């Protein structure tokens, strides 16, 4: 674990104020809380769109995320270039490694460099926050965040 | 004014609201309160409003958090404090809520304003007072959010 790269992770963490205030409070949303107790209705997805569609106007992510737990399984939305996307996460041991070694975790939060799950010729820095509420599985009712860039990271650095 | 007696001063505040200031901010534009805006502020919502923001105040460990909503032409001000969730409309200039006119008249995207409570006048806060990008029809923003804050949460941020 050399210095170097022990600092850079270091400065990184520092660097993300608003961005980790956000997706605890996205993570802990009342509103995506109450959205998933109701099932995950269709019907209320561009609602979902919407409230995610306010916080990047706050922020300047490439992408928000919302990993949901309904009736076992995980769900993983994400809002993307005006886009809202969504697909069931993996078993272990496929691309969405990322969510079982998060939730396995006693990590509120972490910081994931990882390729994404839609288009995975793309990478990002995601910051994955969990919900304090837990499904009855265990897992966290809803791990949610957003996806950086480095560009989006250096000038994080700057400020 | 004497900024160097206050420059000392002025670095503790800095520290008391980075988180605080960007939970007002998505407050304030929150597309969930904006809902519950252009439903005319139905009273049966009010306890998923005040769900909501008991989540908020967990994260940021504040005294109050507060909504000042607009709706047909009149100021609605909200506040969860201490688990109870307090109502009343905003008075004519010249009254206590002072506040809110001369920041709603001003350009600025936020404001921090000491002043007086106006549910329990013998209390006073350092209000966040953050507005929405979206403005009603007589130009006032939609709606006005943020927290209140006490010495004690500032002098603690402070040392952060
Ligand atoms: N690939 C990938 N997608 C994510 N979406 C949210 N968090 C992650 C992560 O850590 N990895
Ligand atoms: N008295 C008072 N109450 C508020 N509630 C929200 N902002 C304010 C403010 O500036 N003053």
């Amino acid at each position: 674990l050399p210095a170097q790269v022990k600092g850079l992770a270091a400065h990184i963490n520092l660097s993300l104020s608003q961005d980790l205030a956000i997706s605890e409070s996205l993570a802990n949303s009342y509103f995506i809380e109450q959205w998933v107790r109701e099932g995950l209705p269709e019907e209320r997805q561009n609602d979902i769109a919407a409230y995610l569609a306010r916080l990047m106007e706050q922020l300047d992510t490439e992408l928000l995320f919302i990993a949901a737990q309904h009736q076992g399984r995980g769900y993983y939305f994400q809002l993307r270039n005006g886009e809202f996307l969504q697909r069931i996460i993996q078993p272990p041991g496929s691309e969405d490694d990322w969510y079982y070694h998060f939730t396995d975790s006693d990590n509120a939060y972490e910081l994931n460099l990882d390729s994404d799950t839609f288009s995975p010729d793309d990478a990002f820095v995601y910051v994955n926050y969990r919900s304090t509420v837990n499904a009855a599985n265990g897992r966290p009712l809803v791990v949610a965040g957003a996806g950086l860039d480095l560009s989006q990271m250096a000038s994080l650095i700057d400020d």
